[PDB]
C-alpha cells in the first residue's frame, strides 16, 4: 500500500484468500473489517505513528473506538483483488472519525464504504477525555482540512441512534467467549470479534436466504480475556432489519448495542 | 504465487498483518496455518482443480481429509516481514496423499519454519475412508515429483512418531469451546486450523508468556460439528513438552490428540 500523492490518505489492494470467505465463496463482512483495521495500521505506519503521538505517549492515552458503520453493496469472492482507500478527518474536541471507500480493482466501482467515531482515552483509568488542542495540532497536518465524508448523505444510517433491546430477546447465542486468537498484539480483544459475536444470535435461515448490507455497532465497554458473553436479537421489520445487545453473562453488563440489515438474495 | 519452473511446485510470498500477530508482535501458528492452507489451495487451483478433487473423485463422491499436520517454526515472522512459502505433493501408494512446505525469510533466504501433512480419502457421505483406487492415482501423480522430496528427511523423526491417548485427570483443561460462523469453511465445516487454537487454548498462559512454539503434531480423529461442544486436555511430560486432547464435552468422544515442544525465550 502507499500514500495518495496529496499524502492526505492511503490505498491498499487484498487479495481475498480461501479461509476468508463464506458459503457463497465472498469474503465475509468479518474479513472486511480486518482488512479495514490493516490498512488503518499501515496508513498510521506510514505517517510516522507507533495511533499514539509523543503527547498522547507522555499523558497515557490511547485511541479507542466508540462506533463502527459498514455498508458492502458487493462482497469480493474469493480470489478477487479489492483495493481500499482510507482516511482520518478531526471532529473538534470529541475525537477522530476514519472512512473507507472499497473498489473494485478491475472496474473501479464503489463495492463497499465504511465510518467510524474514535474517543481519546486513559490507558490505564479508562476514562475519557477530550481532545486537547496540543493533541489536534500533532495530527491536522495529516487530514484534509475540506471535509472528506465516505456517508455525506442528508441523513444517513451510520448517525443513527441505537436503542437497547428489551428482554426478552427474540433470539439468542449464550456463553460466547474469546479464544487466544481473538486477542490483539496488547492481549485485548480484536474489535472484529464483537461482529462475529453480534452475528452468531441472528438465525442460519436469514443468513442462508439474504446477504448483510448494512451492520452499526456501538462500543460501550471492554469484553475481558475471562469474560463470557451473550448475544441478544430480535426483528424491527424484501428487507429484514434486526436490533442486537451483547451483554456479560452473568450480571447483565452492556458491552455493544447494533443494527444490521439485509436484503434477500 | 506461481508453480515453480518445473510445475511441480508452487511459492508465495506472504506480507504479515497486524490482526494475524500475537503478544510479542510476531505471526501465531495458527496464521502460519492459515497461509499453509492459502498456498495449498492456490497449488491446487492452478493445476487444474476448481472450487482438491479430481473429475473422478467429483463422480464418486470422494473428498480428500488431513489425517495428520505436523509443523515446526524456528523463527516467526514479524508484523510486516514477507514470508516465502514452497509447497508439493507426493503419492504414498494406495494410503494417500502427502503435503509438505518450507517457509523461508525473503530477505535472507534462511529456513524458518517447515510442515508436513498426511491425507487420505474419504466418501463425503458415509464418511468411509478408502484407499487411492487407480484411476484416480494415475490423475495426479504428474503434478508430483518423482523421486522423494520430503520437508522433514529424518530417519526416525518427529512428524512420524505415534501420539498416545491422554489419560484422566488432565493436569491443565478448557471447557464448553464451540465454534462460531468465523470457524466455518466455504462448506459450513470447521476449519483444520481451530483444531489447533482449540488445542492451545488448556496449555497455561505462563507457559505461552515465557516460551515459544517450537513443534505440534495434531492427528484428526472425528469432525467437529457447527452444533458441538469441545473440551480440550493437557498435562505436561517433561525445554516443555505437552500432550494434548480434544473430546466432546458431552459424551468424551474423541476428535483429535497432539503434542506440542516449546522453547524458553
Ligand atoms: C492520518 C492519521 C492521523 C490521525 C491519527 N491516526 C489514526 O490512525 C487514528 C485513527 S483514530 C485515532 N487515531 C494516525 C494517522
Ligand atoms: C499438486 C496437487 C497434487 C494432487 C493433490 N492436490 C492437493 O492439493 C492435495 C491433495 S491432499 C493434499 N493436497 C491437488 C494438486
Amino acid at each position: 500500500g502507499s500514500l495518495t500523492e496529496d499524502g492526505l490518505s492511503y490505498k491498499e489492494k487484498f487479495v481475498v484468500r480461501s479461509y476468508e470467505v463464506g458459503s457463497n465463496k465472498t469474503a465475509t463482512v468479518e474479513t472486511i473489517a480486518n482488512l479495514l483495521q490493516e490498512v488503518g495500521c499501515n496508513h498510521a505506519q506510514s505517517v510516522g505513528f507507533s495511533a499514539t503521538t509523543t503527547t498522547m505517549r507522555k499523558l497515557h492515552l490511547i485511541w479507542v473506538t466508540a462506533r463502527m458503520h459498514i455498508e458492502i453493496y458487493k462482497y469480493p469472492a474469493w480470489g478477487d483483488v479489492v483495493e481500499i482507500e482510507t482516511w482520518c478527518q478531526s471532529e473538534g474536541r470529541i475525537g477522530t472519525r476514519r472512512d473507507w471507500i472499497l473498489k473494485d480493482s478491475v472496474t473501479g466501482e464503489v463495492t463497499g464504504r465504511a465510518t467510524s467515531k474514535w474517543v481519546m482515552m486513559n490507558q490505564d483509568t479508562r476514562r475519557l477525555q477530550k481532545v486537547s488542542d496540543d493533541v489536534r495540532d500533532e495530527y491536522l497536518v495529516f487530514c484534509p482540512q475540506e471535509p472528506r465524508l465516505a456517508f455525506p448523505e442528508e441523513n444517513n444510517r451510520s448517525l443513527k441512534k441505537i436503542p437497547k433491546l428489551e428482554d426478552p430477546a427474540q433470539y439468542s447465542m449464550i456463553g460466547l467467549k474469546p479464544r487466544r486468537a481473538d486477542l490483539d498484539m496488547n492481549q485485548h480483544v480484536n474489535n472484529v470479534t464483537y461482529i462475529g459475536w453480534v452475528l452468531e444470535s441472528i438465525p442460519q435461515e436469514i443468513v442462508d436466504t439474504h446477504e448483510l448490507q448494512v451492520i452499526t455497532l456501538d462500543y460501550r465497554r471492554e469484553c475481558q480475556q475471562d469474560d463470557v458473553v451473550d448475544s441478544l436479537t430480535t426483528t424491527t421489520s424484501n428487507d429484514s432489519q434486526f436490533l442486537h445487545l451483547l451483554r456479560l453473562s452473568g450480571d447483565g453488563q452492556e458491552i455493544n448495542r447494533g443494527t444490521t440489515l439485509w436484503r434477500k438474495k
